[PDB]
């Protein structure tokens, strides 16, 4: 790109406070040649094939700390090329030739070369590398664009972090789908040379139409309809570890999947274009329970057989795309012997991916949706309430509003079962405890926004007051001790919620026919506080101190 050379400026945002304090950070550049598979002159070779070349690594931990910050400095990151050492030393081996070996100088995945360069602080650059001026500019994207407009303008490229910031701003709308092709074992079959396998990611909808420009090779580059992985020269188990960006509409990614097409590149172009994808896997970007794909690793299953069947969304999507799905279908087919015949196309070939979903609306939890589906998941609400506390707060704060509303609706419709009231009480206590943390403190304003605007309860305050009054009355219980103590820690917004429900009652019923009763409830609640506190202190020194707090 002739218009980029003077504008090749990369800026890595989201580098949180913990990002700087990381003891070891490296600026790693992946160098992959695109073009002919073999550097041979005499025959046409398949162009556009990606082959590993080398990796340049510099320990920039001190730079990210800001120990050195100067625009004029041009840090020369040395470039280490892969060890294709089969031409120099071979000319001197006499008087004892006993060797039967092959040439492996390009087949090594870039992960091994990267590990070697990391281990070897000295890089055998031999005059090959790249110059970059490295600096840390404090602040987020915007204030770097403003306080450092000269260095970083709107034409400067932008990259985001593999993770989440310490402060998730209310409204950090993102759909960062980082799909990393970790590894895949593909059978050679009848081909004596190991199949040159490439993961040509193909994002299709449930109808099979390929989504254009939905896959992004990396930062500073626009999306592509299909991303082609690194071609590995006759490798049985090509390891890619290629972190590529997928940006689907967060509403469309619920109706979007990624199909993973694996094709064989022979050394010849005619054989390349005459050979179809012998195997095709796919990942369903959302769980069968209505939640998006879980953050972690997914072991895809490579398929074999009819090409049209393999590429028809109506068929392969129905097939289990992952080994976990295969096991789940196999186990569910054991109990019901009703038209369940395993296919012989389930070969040993499989694929592995890693999906780091940095999203604000995408949900990853069964219990979360079950509670959100409580009106139809009434059979699990007892279990959903018990098992939502284990759910991390990161996904919870996405739809904390709807979680609250679902809990309050549970209270309204079936307040008869007080056990569910206790479970909702404890879950809400945990909710406020986790939101009050530094990580989610900025969503407390959003929580208050829900309370003052979207809160829709007229008598839940009664039940919450009853439960907390039982909490204070049963204070001496040790099992309650942590629970009541956490409620005490989460009291402020608790009573804000109760007061909002009470005033909602007031304005929908005009005058409180139970204003005396509500003020009473407050009376015996304070009296329960008093009978808590007049108890001998040796049981609850901490609880009394926190109460005063």
């Amino acid at each position: 790109e002739i218009e980029k050379l003077n504008n090749l400026q990369a800026v890595f945002t989201d580098l949180s406070s913990m990002d700087l304090i990381r003891p070891r950070v490296s600026l790693v550049c992946q160098i992959v040649r695109v073009g002919h598979m073999e550097l041979k002159e005499g025959k046409k070779h398949t162009c556009g094939l990606r082959r590993p070349f080398g990796v340049a690594v510099m320990d920039i931990t001190d730079i990210i700390h800001g120990k050195v910050d100067d625009e004029e400095k041009q840090h020369f990151i040395p470039f280490q090329q892969i060890a294709m050492e089969t031409y120099i030393r071979q000319r001197q081996l006499i008087m004892s030739p006993l060797i039967t070996s092959h040439v492996i100088g390009e087949n090594e995945p870039l992960t091994s070369v990267l590990n070697k360069v990391i281990a070897a602080k000295e890089v055998n650059h031999k005059g090959q590398g790249l110059w970059v001026s490295l600096k840390l500019l404090p602040g987020d994207l915007t204030q770097v664009q403003k306080n450092f407009s000269h260095l970083v303008d709107r034409s400067t490229a932008i990259a985001r972090k593999m993770g989440f910031p310490e402060i998730i701003l209310p409204g950090d709308v993102r759909n960062d789908i980082y799909v990393t092709l970790i590894h895949g074992e593909f059978d050679k079959g009848k081909k004596k040379t190991p199949k040159n396998v490439e993961v040509t990611m193909s994002v299709h909808d449930e109808e099979g139409k390929l989504l254009e420009k939905a896959i992004h090779p990396g930062a500073g580059y626009e999306g592509i309809s299909e991303y082609k992985s690194v071609v590995y020269y006759q490798v049985k188990q090509p390891c890619w570890y290629e972190t590529v960006k997928v940006s689907i509409a967060i509403e469309e990614v619920t109706r979007c999947h990624i199909r993973f097409t694996f094709r064989h590149r022979s050394s010849q172009e005619t054989r390349d274009k005459s050979e179809r994808a012998f195997g095709v896997a796919f990942v369903k970007l959302m769980n069968p329970d209505g939640t998006t794909l879980q953050d972690g690793r997914h072991d895809l299953v490579v398929y074999k057989g009819d090409n049209k069947k393999m590429e028809d969304a109506k068929f392969y999507l129905t097939l289990p795309g992952t080994k976990m799905e295969m096991e789940e279908k196999e186990l569910q087919a054991s109990k019901n012997l009703v038209t369940f015949t395993p296919s012989k196309d389930s070969t040993k070939d499989s694929f592995q991916i890693a999906t780091l979903i940095c999203s604000t609306k995408l949900t990853q939890n069964v219990d979360l949706l079950g509670l959100l589906n409580w009106r139809s998941n009434s059979q699990n609400i007892k279990h959903n309430l018990k098992k939502l506390m284990e759910v991390d707060g990161g996904e919870i704060v996405k739809f904390l509003q709807d979680t609250l509303d679902a809990l309050f609706n549970i209270m309204m419709e079936m307040s008869d079962s007080e056990t569910y009231d206790f479970l909702v009480f404890d879950a809400l206590v945990f909710i406020i405890s986790l939101i009050g943390d530094i990580k989610f403190q900025h969503f407390n304003p959003v929580l208050e926004t829900y309370i003052y605007k979207h809160f829709s309860a007229t008598l839940a305050y009664v039940k919450l007051s009853k439960v907390l009054n039982f909490y204070v009355a049963n204070a001496d219980d040790s099992s309650k001790t942590e629970l009541l103590f956490a409620a005490l820690k989460a009291l402020k917004y608790l009573f804000r919620f109760i007061i909002q429900s009470r005033v909602l009652y007031l304005r929908f019923y005009g005058q409180s026919k139970d204003g005396d009763e509500f003020n009473n409830s407050i009376r015996q609640l304070f009296l329960a506080f008093n009978m808590l506190m007049d108890r001998p202190l040796e049981e609850a020194v901490k609880i009394k101190g926190a109460a005063l707090k």
